């Protein structure tokens, strides 16, 4: 890849937003590469989870404003946004639809599209040095990157509306209180903690994960009876899968099902 | 009488006790059949104003009764049992959500898998300080169910729903309360009585009004504002037409419904 | 003009004041029509940037105006009345949610039944430490309405929505804030002023952008991500096309940075 950092180890496909000089804003090319990378992860039997993080001390500053053409008129501007907006779309959608759990490791500021990415991921943790901001209004653009889908689904309509309208910066503590992030860790221990959490996610049963993830997205909008129908189909498939019997055996042999799949350290 | 569950009717409350204490109150097929019947019966009963679901002893419900799974019939034997069992979990969960009575979940201890499902499907939930919640699905190796794909996010939001399930983390009362999973937490020793009082109060409150609110809440989550108001309006109209209305008004003109103690 | 509500347009804010303080600011049929009218007018006024709904005195709104219900005409009379007033509660509530302007609910005191509905239908909500919230329906013997089956769970989650309704408990500011029912709480004596500045800040902010966000938030709650992004993109494209865009971009590149949020909500208590 030439615009993103990418590495697969320990069952984790790690995608790094890398444009640190410009606060990890996402270029059109980079977005194409993240999506490709998400496609490849889903196709890799050796990948159990995906982790998205930023290079250095920023997560992602959102739209790459420095690539917008300024010498071609409104047209040039409209044209650029049609293309970049399509890639923000492709990528955000892939994060939500990919058949792998995605951990957003928020190591610094997440603005605009950056916040969009954080909201689209399955799990999210951040460094105590991280921060979140809508930023759309500041730059005079209508909000996107599925913020009309994700934000309210996580924080409720009221907080979603306030954050977008006030445009204020949300800090770790509050982000955690809001459900935006599950846990916060000292900056210095952040990377290590996050990689370990990703390895666990990767080691846990992908099949079950995917069933949970797809159902969560779909179920939000379905009535109970349709929900159960789809869940039951998953149940039947899961107990037919070779993974099951051995777990039952263990349970019957005294091993408790409250054993965690992923251990999230307390953090701060 | 029932053979796999505890069941009492007192002070307008139909108390359903999940009773398989030696096995942590896991729900057997038979039991689920009984629970559902009990729910139907309560709704058919003019004397019943509310339903209470609770577990026997110190456990709420450990979920799927795994000791009921046949091991001498191969994979198909397993599969066939789940089809039946899952159908029953389904009939029960749906009923809790659709029954025309308020349903109080009195979480007296551990709620795992289907036990958590029950907790989430209920109208109101309170737990003892000794209770805890765990998905279990991802460790026991079974795809999630018991409408967790419906109720969990509606309660705690998508992020927390996904986290809980994925990590298989155990949620203790203080966080469960902060999350909204339970409304109040009470000391283990005072628990049953607090719960009984709350239930008696719900039973006493106007059933028709409760049903209207219950049904609307479920439906409205998914409807546009204009459709929600048409349904609410129909409810208002019917309500001011009901005998209960006038007396309330005059009393108002002339000069809480359920008291949830603060707990811990 | 208006004879049943307080109203003004100043500093870009259309301020609607619920005014029936002897009666705790309950809403009469006539005031409801006026509130709806004023919302319509705000939306058509180039001079208005935001709307603020507040109560006169020490109450926000006690809901349905009970003293309007005909006791002399039996059942059909009572019902006929409810038919009309419910319609107006409805037209009003709908408008708050659909109006093309950000609406701030400045809850200066008690919000009961329909008053609670108004506060839930608004886009932003802040309250005085002296305020309180209560469903009240279950007590007066009426089915819940005013879009509570829409707004409440969207805000506080389904469990807390259910709870509040069923217990008919009174929610105080600290808890309402914890729940997300209100964003901030301010000392009673400071309230009016804080709220008025928040409204002015909301009005000064770019309405076009505000509207886009508001419409997508309501719509998107019920739509799949692919459908959400398509509508979002339509707004992105219209927004960078609009004259306001370029100046913001240039400034960013130039090194200009905002000294504060578009809308500042002071910490409060
Ligand atoms: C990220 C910051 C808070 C960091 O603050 P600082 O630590 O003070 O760094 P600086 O501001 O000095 O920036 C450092 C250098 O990086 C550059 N930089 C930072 N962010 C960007 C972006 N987004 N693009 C290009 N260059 C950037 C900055 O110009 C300097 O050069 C600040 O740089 C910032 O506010 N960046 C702008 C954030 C923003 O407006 N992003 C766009 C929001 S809209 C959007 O994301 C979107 C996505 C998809 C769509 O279809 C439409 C819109
Ligand atoms: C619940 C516990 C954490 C508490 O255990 P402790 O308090 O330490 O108790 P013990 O493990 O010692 O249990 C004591 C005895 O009860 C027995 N026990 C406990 N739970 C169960 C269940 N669910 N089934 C059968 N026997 C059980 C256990 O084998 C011991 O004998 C633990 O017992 C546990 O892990 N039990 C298994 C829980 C589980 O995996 N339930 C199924 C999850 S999936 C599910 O609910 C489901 C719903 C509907 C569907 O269609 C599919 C799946
Ligand atoms: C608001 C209170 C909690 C506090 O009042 P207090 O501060 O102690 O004052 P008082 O009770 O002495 O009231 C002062 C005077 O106001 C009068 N008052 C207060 N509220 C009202 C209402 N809502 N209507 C008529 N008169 C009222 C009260 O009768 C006294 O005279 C109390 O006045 C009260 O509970 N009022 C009734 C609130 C309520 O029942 N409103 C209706 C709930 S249903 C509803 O809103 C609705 C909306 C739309 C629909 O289609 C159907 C129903
Ligand atoms: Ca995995
Ligand atoms: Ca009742
Ligand atoms: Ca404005």
């Amino acid at each position: 890849y030439e615009a993103i950092g990418h590495r697969v180890e320990d069952g984790v496909a790690e995608i790094t937003i890398k444009l640190p000089r410009h606060r990890n804003a996402l270029s059109v090319k980079a977005m194409q590469e993240v999506t490709d990378a998400l496609n490849r992860a889903e196709e890799d039997d050796s990948v159990g989870a995906v982790m998205i993080t930023g290079a250095e001390d920023a997560f992602c500053a959102g739209f790459y404003l420095r690539e917008i053409p300024l010498d071609k008129g409104v047209a040039g501007v409209r044209d650029h946004f049609r293309i970049a907006a399509l890639w923000w779309q492709q990528m955000i959608h892939k994060i939500i639809r990919v058949k792998r759990p995605v951990l957003a490791a928020i190591n610094g500021v997440a603005a605009g599209g950056g916040l969009g990415i954080s909201l689209a991921s399955d799990m999210a943790i951040c460094a105590d040095s991280a921060k979140f901001v809508c930023a759309w209004h500041t730059i005079g653009i209508g909000n996107d990157t599925a913020t009309s889908y994700s934000l309210a689904r996580i924080v409720g309509m009221r907080r979603a509306m306030e954050l977008m309208l006030t445009n204020r910066t949300l800090y770790p503590e509050e982000a955690k209180d809001w459900g935006l992030v599950s846990r916060v860790y000292p900056k210095d221990e952040f990377r290590e903690v996050a990689w370990k959490v990703a390895r666990e996610l990767a080691a846990a049963p992908t099949h079950l994960q995917v069933m949970a993830k797809e159902r969560f997205h779909a179920g939000w909008m379905q009535p109970v009876e349709e929900c159960t129908e789809f869940e039951i189909q998953n149940v039947i498939a899961s107990v037919t899968h070779p993974h099951f019997m051995p777990c039952l055996t263990r349970f019957l042999d005294g091993h408790r099902a409250d054993r965690p799949q992923v251990e999230l350290p307390a953090g701060v």
